[PDB]
């Protein structure tokens, strides 16, 4: 529905910006790199069109500039570059644009690659507002458990069961990134989900909830059982010896809160998370390898 | 990794083969369409090029006669054209091309669309190897069901739950389809569907379980109310005004087998299915709009 077009001059940037709200579309102009973080948090964008020239870096820091800016943590990204050579494509789809348009642009050339984006965009937009099983961990994703929670909680509020509700987090996840690498940042959420899933009952619902975040529902169990056996799963990734990109063997461990067990005074299923957060958030604040409940 | 090209003339489609296969690439060569088809049911074919003026149709045509051929039924399409026209672009995406390369073809333009299209692929193919919803219908998939089921009698098993499992099937849906349309047909599981998810309990788990399959899980219900509560829906349908083809009203009906309640004497969850089954077979064996158990 909505384009933003970074281009430093204010002719070839408002020639495009004719050409965009010509075809029924939202253009949003910005001058250089600074304003367009300004509209990607503070607007629901869709489209990127990118000058590879802007005043402050040369296109190939300025596209991964956007991507990290995006709510979700991914746009399409069109160049629109004075750049011809074959590799200028190639590096640029490499660094991770979604098109190339060498200037100058054609009316009817552009509009197809806006439509062409809006269609790949459809597709990322499913992956993360809908229930997918993540590959990574093969646990559910979130808006899975989203769905399930008021689902698990509607039966057991009808038929007086008790649910009780994990929220963990990793320790310092950012950091062990950072530090170890994006492959052992992966390495590490797969062997916690890997201790998630031996660990309890097939009856009980994991599932990963945000980065570092996942999520476990305890259906027939009181807070403090939850509690319990979550403590004891956060004793032994504690004592886990990983490796590092150097074969140092390092540890992690994971914060947590468990809220629920008799449901009789919680009456949203959205109150029963407010808990598990609250709790975590202590957790953590309180030196983090621990569980609150 | 797996590239296949179609091209009238030898010379244009073996140069095309080495650029491809020369970038740790798997070339597949098609004369024209029909060699073509014979490829993409027999192989697991990732990715098309496509001269756009081939011995038999024009490129429009002819881009729609592959989206269909597909087993998933969407390949990412490359065109291959010297037309150059504004509106060829623009008519080329609207029929449903992944992208547009103006002839000549240089290597190391196209090696970034063929990158660009192995990109909105592995989206595409995510979205269908881990996703746990049916489309159309929006209700939960049958791969997913399968694993549910397990969980949710494991549950039932261990807490000494009633557990109730209709199977329905829509009567004579090879009819409706054959005579109304494969549109109409889509339009009825639809609609039954949408019933489905209207008429129970957020608790309960509804499913779509194949072709005109659906599968209903009832936590904590037992045998009879399971048959009671289905039966009244079985009969809201059977009212129900389609509209065909031509505007003409149909109604149609369906075919319910359900199974469980007690679980003491079911041992495997799979069992709990082979009953629902036996149980619609004999719901249709014995003239279709009914419940059996
Ligand atoms: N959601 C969930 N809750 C869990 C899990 N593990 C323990 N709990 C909770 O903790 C309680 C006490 O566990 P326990 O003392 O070992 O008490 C258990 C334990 O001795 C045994 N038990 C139950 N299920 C199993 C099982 O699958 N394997 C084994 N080996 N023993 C089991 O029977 C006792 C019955 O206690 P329960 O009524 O189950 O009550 C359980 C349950 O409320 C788990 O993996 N998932
Ligand atoms: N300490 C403790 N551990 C628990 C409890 N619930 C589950 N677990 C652990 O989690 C594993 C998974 O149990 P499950 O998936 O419910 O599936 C279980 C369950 O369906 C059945 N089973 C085993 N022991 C019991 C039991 O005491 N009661 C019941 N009702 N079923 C049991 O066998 C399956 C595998 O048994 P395990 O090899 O023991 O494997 C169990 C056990 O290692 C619990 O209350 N306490
Ligand atoms: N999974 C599932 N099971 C179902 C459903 N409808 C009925 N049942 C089962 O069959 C019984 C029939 O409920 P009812 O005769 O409609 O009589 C119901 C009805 O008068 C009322 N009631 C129950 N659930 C609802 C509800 O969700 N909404 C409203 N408005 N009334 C309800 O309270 C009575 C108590 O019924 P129950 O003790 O629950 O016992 C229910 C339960 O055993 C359903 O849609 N899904
Ligand atoms: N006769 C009958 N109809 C049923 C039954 N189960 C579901 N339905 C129908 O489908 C809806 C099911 O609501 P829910 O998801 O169970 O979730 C329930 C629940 O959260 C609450 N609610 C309504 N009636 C009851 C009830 O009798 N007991 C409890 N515990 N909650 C109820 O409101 C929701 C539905 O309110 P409704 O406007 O009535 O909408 C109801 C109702 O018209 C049933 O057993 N019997
Ligand atoms: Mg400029
Ligand atoms: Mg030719």
């Amino acid at each position: 529905r909505k384009i933003l077009i970074i281009e430093d001059s204010e002719l070839q940037r408002k020639l495009l910006s004719r050409w965009v709200s010509k075809n029924g579309y939202i253009a949003i102009e910005a001058e250089s790199i600074s304003v367009a973080r300004e509209k990607i948090i503070s607007e629901s964008i869709d489209v990127v069109l990118l000058d590879w020239e802007l005043p402050d870096g040369n296109g190939i820091d300025l596209i991964s500039d956007i991507l990290s800016t995006s709510p979700v943590g991914w746009l399409p990204i069109i160049m629109v570059t004075g750049h011809t050579e074959p590799e200028y494509f190639k590096i640029a789809i490499e660094a991770g644009a979604t098109d190339y348009i060498t200037k100058p642009a054609k009316e009817i050339e552009l509009l197809a690659r806006i439509f062409s984006a809006l269609r790949i965009k459809a597709l990322h937009d499913q992956l993360r507002e809908t229930a997918i099983r993540d590959v990574m961990t093969g646990l559910y994703n979130r808006r899975y458990m989203e769905e399930r929670i008021e689902q698990e909680f509607q039966r057991c509020k009808r038929h007086d069961s008790l649910l009780s509700m994990a929220m963990i987090d990793i320790d310092k996840f950012k950091n062990i990134n950072d530090t170890y690498g994006h492959e052992i940042g992966d390495q590490v959420i797969k062997q916690l989900a890997h201790e998630l899933k031996t660990s309890f009952r097939k009856s009980d619902i994991i599932s990963r909830f945000g980065g570092e975040e996942f999520v476990i529902l305890f259906p027939e169990t009181g807070v403090v059982d939850a509690t319990r056996i979550l403590d004891r799963v956060r004793e032994n990734v504690s004592k886990l010896e990983m490796k590092s990109d150097t074969d140092q063997i390092f540890h992690f461990t994971f914060s947590g809160g468990v809220a629920g067990g008799d449901l009789s005074d919680i009456q949203s299923n959205q109150e029963l998370l407010k808990i598990a957060d609250k709790n975590l958030y202590e957790a953590k604040s309180s030196g983090r390898n621990q569980i609150i409940s």
